[PDB]
């Protein structure tokens, strides 16, 4: 909403390759992801391209499994079909220097907080009391 926001989004705008993942299996289980999708998801190393296109922010994920693309305005709810095939109502906002993505579906909620730390993009994924953390490096 406030000014400076697209300047802060620009810090995330790059091509990001997964370089580490911690507790993603447990997060997927808590989320309700099916066994086959967990088997693939625990091994695949996605590339995430974040860009600005107009006043739209775009997050494109490429992998050897699922490719996804979402396009949104900060703070504006949108429909999202996730890589694990959930049909959600989502909102992406800024919280200071953090890009926060909240997904709502079936009376449930999960969120992904992205931040730049030591030049890497670090994603914290939370569902209830279960948290996973994924690191990405610029390509
Ligand atoms: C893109 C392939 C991953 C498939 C795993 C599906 C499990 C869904 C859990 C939420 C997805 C968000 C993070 C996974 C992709 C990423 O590294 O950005």
């Amino acid at each position: 909403v406030p000014r400076g926001s697209h300047m802060m989004v620009e810090a995330f705008c790059a091509t990001w390759k997964l370089t580490n993942s911690q507790n993603f299996d447990e997060y997927m289980k808590a989320l309700g992801v099916g066994f086959a999708t967990r088997q693939v998801g625990n091994v695949t190393k996605p590339t995430v391209i974040i860009s600005q296109e107009g006043d739209k922010v775009v997050i494109r994920t490429l992998s050897t499994f699922k490719n996804t693309e979402i396009s949104f305005q900060l703070g504006e709810e949108f429909d999202e079909t996730t890589a694990d095939d959930r049909n959600c109502k989502s909102v992406v906002s800024l919280d200071g220097d953090k890009l926060v993505h909240i997904q709502k579906w079936d009376g449930k909620e999960t969120n992904f907080v992205r931040e730049i730390k030591d030049g890497k993009m670090v994603m914290t994924l939370t569902f209830g009391d279960v948290v996973a953390v994924r690191h990405y490096e610029k390509a």
